[PDB]
Parts: structure tokens; sequence; C-alpha cells
């Protein structure tokens, strides 16, 4: 993996930078599109221990994007920073991210889209931590 665009001593040491695309199937909008929004890409992480992530997500400048991260297995006690699902929150053109600086340990998913449907073209979404991240595409 490359790396996204993190200031020199950040605090966020480890930068991994994934590449992917809305195309075809896979450009299924946000969650208002219920019928196509399950078929965007999604990649799978996993928090070995818990600690900041900032996950950055970058498309072109005339697309408004966004991403859900949903918790997928924690095995930790149920703790204040547990959640089902987390957004990026409002769609925003070009670059939107979330930060989470207590993520429990665990497995999560990652789903990346445009607004609308059919949007198609190439994204990066970088995550930005202080430990190593495995992660892989389920789809
Ligand atoms: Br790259
Ligand atoms: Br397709
Ligand atoms: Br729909
Ligand atoms: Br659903
Ligand atoms: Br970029
Ligand atoms: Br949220
Ligand atoms: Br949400
Ligand atoms: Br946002
Ligand atoms: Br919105
Ligand atoms: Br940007
Ligand atoms: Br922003
Ligand atoms: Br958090
Ligand atoms: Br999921
Ligand atoms: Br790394
Ligand atoms: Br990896
Ligand atoms: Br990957
Ligand atoms: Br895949
Ligand atoms: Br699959």
């Amino acid at each position: 993996h490359s790396s996204g665009l993190v200031p020199r001593g950040s605090p966020y040491t480890l930068s991994k930078r994934i590449n992917g695309k809305w195309s075809g199937q896979s450009a299924g909008g946000c969650g208002n599109f219920q019928e196509t929004h399950k078929n965007n890409p999604i990649y799978q992480f996993h928090i070995e221990k818990t600690g900041p992530l900032l996950i950055e997500l970058r498309g072109p400048r005339q697309y408004s994007v966004g991403f859900e991260v949903v918790t997928v297995s924690t095995l930790g006690d149920p703790g204040p920073h547990g959640f089902l699902r987390k957004s990026s929150g409002d769609y925003r053109c070009g670059f939107c991210y979330l930060e989470l600086e207590n993520i429990p340990s665990g497995i999560f998913n990652i789903i990346p889209s445009t607004f609308l449907p059919k949007q198609e073209g190439p994204f990066f979404l970088d995550f930005n931590s202080i430990i190593p991240i495995k992660i892989t595409q389920l789809q």
C-alpha cells in the first residue's frame, strides 16, 4: 500500500491507502437508494489494539461522497466507544473523513459511496493510525 496525505510529524504515524472505484454494479449511491446501496464496495479492516484511527475518503471534486463504518465483531466487553454503524456524516464534495480516536479492537467494514447511484469514478480510502491495520476487500 501507498500512503495518503498526512502532515510530516502527524500524531498519526501510519497511513495506509486503498485505491478503489465505483463502476457498473458497484456504483450504488447512498443509503437513500436502498435498492442499490448494498452493492457499493466494501472493505474490511482489523483493529488489533484499541486506539486512534482516522479514515479519509477522496473521490472526484464533482462527486459528493461519504462512507459508513459498521462493527462486524468486537470480542472485548461492551464499552462506551462501541457502536453498530457510524458515518462520515453529510455527503461532501470530493472529500470526507471520520475520526475514531478510541475505536475498539475488532473487525469493521467500511462502505464508500457517492450520493447518487451510477456515479462512476475512482476513489482513495486512507486509514491513518498508530498501529498497523490489516485490510481486505469484500466486494
Ligand atoms: Br494508490
Ligand atoms: Br458490473
Ligand atoms: Br432505490
Ligand atoms: Br439493508
Ligand atoms: Br488523492
Ligand atoms: Br456517526
Ligand atoms: Br450511520
Ligand atoms: Br462529512
Ligand atoms: Br447528505
Ligand atoms: Br481532497
Ligand atoms: Br470535511
Ligand atoms: Br471513538
Ligand atoms: Br457490513
Ligand atoms: Br502500515
Ligand atoms: Br493490509
Ligand atoms: Br484492500
Ligand atoms: Br472484491
Ligand atoms: Br462476494
